[PDB]
């Protein structure tokens, strides 16, 4: 929330005229008319393919191999184009033409007289068009060009070929999974992405309100609070303005504190009583409050300007083990607080393929990690960089998020020019979010004489976020030693593959194309298939990363199923018990383990993936089970040398009793029952369990102040059938099918 | 070989237009033509004293003291014109001015407009013209400006003046040596001193193919090769052009691959079988495969372009020591396709102060080295870059080449400008050279905080060449503790003076400055000797350089002769033992030595140095005694405590049993003579033969696989007797008088 004087919104009908790219690009107003192309209605936020499936010229990219149809569109140029009021100026004010997402490459026009070149689709793009608005109707034209294109205008090292990344990637400032990637489709795409408004400011306006957490004191309810505030303040209205804060919570006054504006920038810090920290889920409450500065005349009472936010009190501390392997990752824990956090969560990858339509699933896809109590995500650095709304969700729901700059598997330009276009980029979108007591990490995700990471990104968290850490940079039986002699303190981007649900096959595939195997023959994937698991180009070969999910099937249920409903069960459980597991072995083995984030919860597209949820909403198996591994005290069973250790692990900042009850579930004999006593934020023994005979399932039943939890652990070794393992999920009444 | 569409020569007959540079240089056309100066015939490439000496107007700079009659060209402007023939150039298609040298400020222009500023001899030049061309006849015209008045356009600091380079030779990018050094002219120079070409390039084309040894194995006879290709690549072009590439030798066919361009950058590993390694000269056969890579057009076949070069598959490693120096000089050795490697080879000076004339002395020059069996070559950081052919004749004849950056004597600037464009000159060196196998090493050749060597060059060589190592650094009795206690492992830039021939005394000097000894007095050097020792500038004085030569005659036969014929023995003897000493010394303390490079094999201007070699070809003594023991498999002898170490030295990878004999030469007696087994890569030892009594000498003839080589060895103590010492080298009847 940013009042300005007034903040008129251009979203809604343009007019989009596409064509393709001729070898001189066009960058004019005269040369975008006058070239021979196809005018349609467009949307905006949007994408130029979602305008021309409006207009019946491009096929649903979500369904079989239509992704492919849209490789022509990829040297295309997309010209914007709309009329709109002028807003009212009074002397003195500025009129600031703000763009949230312009992907990529555009020259905008006002009235034909150009105000803007633009050249990065992850950060904002404001103009200052005072000077050129007019009274009446005004003109704004965005001439966009091919982003493929743009690569050709840079000479590549040999490091920035042959990644994973594509080599188009590279040169450009693009959210590199648009390219292609193994869990994202190829989609350049382009447009308007985000929001387009015209903004008009006062003389005396704020620049940026910077709050940053100095100390925290949850006992006494107390925390001292910096305001770093930056104005526009003309010399007349210096000793005439007063800024007015105001700290608050559910409409009730914390602090109120007026200061005479004597310079353009001042540090003003708040010493409070009455307040409560803010902390990630399970070690205690989210404590938000609002955080609003006015600028007012102090004669006439006159408001310029007014920015508020939803501020909370803390501190984060990145704690790096340096006797237990140094030189490998991993070795860190975080510190909220003063107080070690276990941490678990999910990576965050693009909600959609078509960008414009992340912001509608902001709202499911935060719900899916409160519904799974996720305490930290990790926003992909192959992804855009989400908005406002994410990280306000982020702060209330106390999910800790660990950012990732935007960059791919591969090295990168140590050179002027690309550094000169991150640092706008890091400085950019590091003022955006810096507020936010969600984010916790900034990560440049990369040898170590790299100029990017150690010293663009870097220098720029120096000086525009120093309480904040930065770190430089970051598949068989789940029982392979590969996992549980790995040795980690903090694993990340650890997956298992899951078909999706019958459902979302039908519906993303071709009725046709529906049943997996091509012409019976089990194994063999049919071409739709082949695209779902995502091949990036139209390359028709046999294998690749189908071949993972039939594999997993085999090691633990000795055959794949020819039925496709027992094909789903079988893949389903595999990454049901696989995710369950590592969730296990880290929280069970606490103190050394610090924290695990998996990949991943969610699908930002219709496709065959790690996902445990896939883009329509549709829970796999492994959601539910996740679930109950996730809980803030979660009894669990790890295996022992001579049995089984029955676990009890603690999130939280406070002790628990209850009531264990192990039992196998085909027998119905108990194999222990007690209390237990869960320290706080800490792992507990119980008891170590005698070894079980052959192949079954433990369920665990604890309760804890009054509720009952559940859980079960798979004891034996595999192949085992698969109708004995569904009687048994049955019989265990934990989960259905 | 790069077949673009068509490459047309404008080298030939060109105008030649110079005047005194006034106060503001000249830098259009109109103030050239209208300044007032003489015309001459030119001949493009070439340098502008040669049009001159063609045109009768400069004396001969070779011979006495003409070459300071040369010094008021330094401040003169020099402006080339010409017409050319428009080439075809069809829609689409790039047309491009390419310089291979310009030396070195001047401004292009081709029908009138400025087309391109120069500021680097060092490196090629390429301009697109294709909108300013006409059809018919056209105008191309360069104004030169003066290199020396360059330098007043920038401020020194400290440690850049009374460094050994001229200060004028700072602040600009040109070889040091052009300004004087004490084994080159100064010939400041200036002209298009390389082929001048205009190139058609079709949309489709190859910017770069960038190959890369990744793995061998010489034994198997396999490898795998890394193609980094970089084209353009029209949108509408892609997944409609292949990459045919091609990998063969002499005419047959090793490996064909085809790939659809999907991306204008693309990474192609080829796992090749029934392939031998490149080996420097004694490892191995320096073996070398035709590598092609054409853009064809799959439906209508036709070739865009082809990139052909001949490549070597090779892996180099510097192993750097620090059990002994701290990382002092010389302290490493070279791993070449996991061998270590001991270096015998000499140091690359300019071929001629004039350089274009430099690509008509490279074949004779290298055929010095295949003479010698050196195998290594470092070019020398006062020199310029030398062209592509002479780095295939290193590939062909397998010699590694060592390439210091262009960088003299001193300390240079740390700002912002001169980093720029030496990052420039780095960049443009580098992808030109990368592909060579002969290429074994970059050096910066500069303490330890200097922005150039420990940054902006290492830099370069991090992004676009990770694959080759980047070094940030490199007397009167030859038998002086100062040599044979030198703790170098690796030595380098170590040489000593040598009278030329008598014909090339003849030749340089007046016939009445053909004797030394001025007025007769001996020991007192005449002007033209002076000259000739190289004095930069024309300052009178006694003393010097020469007085290096006579002192060693002294020390080693006591006295200097008068007769001109006999002081060429005495003092060509002296540097042919010192020379000699030094490499049979490094070589038979193997293994804690590791290479020398000795100063030096060839002059590039008619001079008295210590080049074994002079500029017309005339070998000196020294070239026969270094032959001799530049042997894959030779035997030695080194001083020893309490007698003579009778040593053999293997620089292969193979085994070689003979027959060794040493015996007195005035005598007759047999010292020694026995069977040998040399084995491969090490120095053995053979006997320690008896110390001798007073002056002599000791031959060495041994048998190898039915061949016959010789030796011989020193003994005793100096001064010795000139005669004496002739009548032991006719009666050996190794080398000739």
């Amino acid at each position: 929330s940013h009042m300005f004087v007034s903040e008129q919104s251009l979203n809604g009908r343009w007019t989009l005229k596409f064509f393709p790219q001729p070898a001189v690009p066009v960058m004019t107003i005269e040369g975008a008319e006058a070239a021979n192309g196809i005018v349609v209605d467009a949307v905006v936020p949007g994408n130029v393919e979602i305008d021309m499936e409006a207009a019946g010229l491009v096929e649903d990219p979500m369904v079989g191999n239509n992704i492919y149809k849209l490789r022509p569109y990829e040297g295309y140029q997309w010209y914007y184009s709309r009329t709109f009021a002028a807003p009212v100026v009074t002397e003195g004010q500025r009129l600031v033409l703000h763009f949230g997402g312009i992907d990529t490459f555009a020259e905008v026009y006002v009235n034909g007289i150009k105000v803007g070149s633009a050249d990065n689709m992850l950060i904002e793009h404001d103009y200052d068009i005072t000077s050129v608005v007019k009274e009446g109707e005004n003109r704004l034209d965005v001439i966009i060009r091919s982003s493929v294109m743009e690569a050709q205008n840079h000479f590549l090292g040999t490091l920035s070929i042959g990644n994973f990344s594509n080599e188009e990637s590279a040169p450009v400032r693009r959210a590199p999974s648009t390219y292609g990637w193994d869990i994202m489709p190829r989609l350049v795409s382009a447009g308007l992405w985000r929001d387009v408004t015209l903004r008009v400011e006062n003389p005396v306006t704020i620049v940026d309100a910077n709050w940053v957490t100095l100390s925290v004191n949850p006992k006494a309810r107390e925390a001292s609070e910096s305001l770093y505030l930056q104005t526009r303040l003309p010399f007349e209205m210096h000793d005439k303005v007063k800024a007015v804060i105001t700290i608050s919570r559910d409409g009730r006054q914390i602090l109120r504190k007026e200061a005479l504006m004597r310079k353009f920038a001042n540090l003003f810090t708040l010493n409070l009583s009455g307040v409560d920290a803010w902390w990630p889920r399970g070690y205690g409450e989210p404590a938000l409050y609002t955080a609003e500065v006015s600028l007012v005349d102090v004669t006439s009472g006159k408001i310029y300007d007014t920015k508020t936010s939803k501020i909370g009190f803390r501190t984060v501390k990145l704690e790096l083990d340096e006797v237990n392997l140094p030189g490998q990752p991993g070795q860190f824990q975080f510190i909220i607080n003063g107080e070690p956090v276990f941490a678990k969560g999910t990576n965050w990858v693009p909600l959609d393929a078509l960008h414009s339509r992340d912001a509608s699933h902001v709202e499911e896809a935060v719900q899916l990690m409160v519904e799974m109590n996720c305490n930290i995500v990790r926003c992909w650095g192959g992804n855009v960089y989400e908005d406002t709304h994410f990280f306000e969700l982020c702060d209330k729901y106390g999910i800790m998020v660990w950012q990732d700059f935007a960059m791919g598997c591969g090295n990168y330009s140590q050179r002027d020019n690309f550094a000169a276009a991150l640092e706008k980029e890091a400085i950019s979108v590091v003022v955006k979010l810096r507020n936010h007591p969600s984010l916790i990490l900034w990560s440049g995700n990369n040898p170590n004489n790299d100029r990017v990471s150690r010293q663009v990104l870097s220098r720029v968290i120096y000086e525009f976020d120093p309480t904040r850490p930065y770190l430089p940079s970051s598949r068989g039986y789940y029982k392979d030693p590969f996992y549980t002699e790995n040795p980690s303190q903090f694993v990340s981007e650890i997956g298992y593959h899951g078909c999706p649900n019958r459902e979302t096959l039908e519906r993303m595939f071709s009725p046709d194309s529906v049943n997996p195997w091509q012409n019976g023959v089990v194994g063999m994937w049919n071409d739709e298939w082949q695209t779902k698991a995502n091949r990036i180009y139209d390359d028709k070969f046999q294998g690749g990363r189908n071949d993972l999910m039939t594999n997993q099937v085999r090691i633990i249920f000795g055959e794949v199923p020819a039925d496709l409903d027992d094909f789903i069960f079988a893949s389903q459980s595999v990454q049901a018990e696989a995710m369950k597991f590592f969730v296990e072995l880290w929280r069970g083995r606490r103190p050394y383990r610090t924290g695990i984030i998996w990949w991943n919860i969610r699908d930002g597209w219709p496709l065959l993936s790690d996902a445990i949820s896939d883009y329509w909403g549709g829970k796999k198996q492994a959601f539910y089970y996740m679930q109950n591994v996730h809980h803030d005290v979660c009894c669990l069973i790890n295996p022992a040398a001579n049995g089984y250790m029955l676990k009890v692990d603690n999130n939280t900042l406070k002790d628990f009793e209850g009531v264990v009850e192990v039992k196998d579930v085909a027998s119905g004999k108990q194999v222990f029952k007690g209390k237990f006593v869960s320290k706080a934020n800490q792992m507990s023994e119980i008891a170590t369990l005698p070894m079980q005979k052959g192949q079954g399932m433990l369920v665990i039943s604890y309760r804890i102040e009054g509720n009952e939890y559940f859980n079960h652990y798979l004891y034996g070794e595999p192949p085992y059938k698969l109708d004995q393992y569904r009687k048994w999920v049955k019989k265990c009444g934990i989960y259905e099918l």
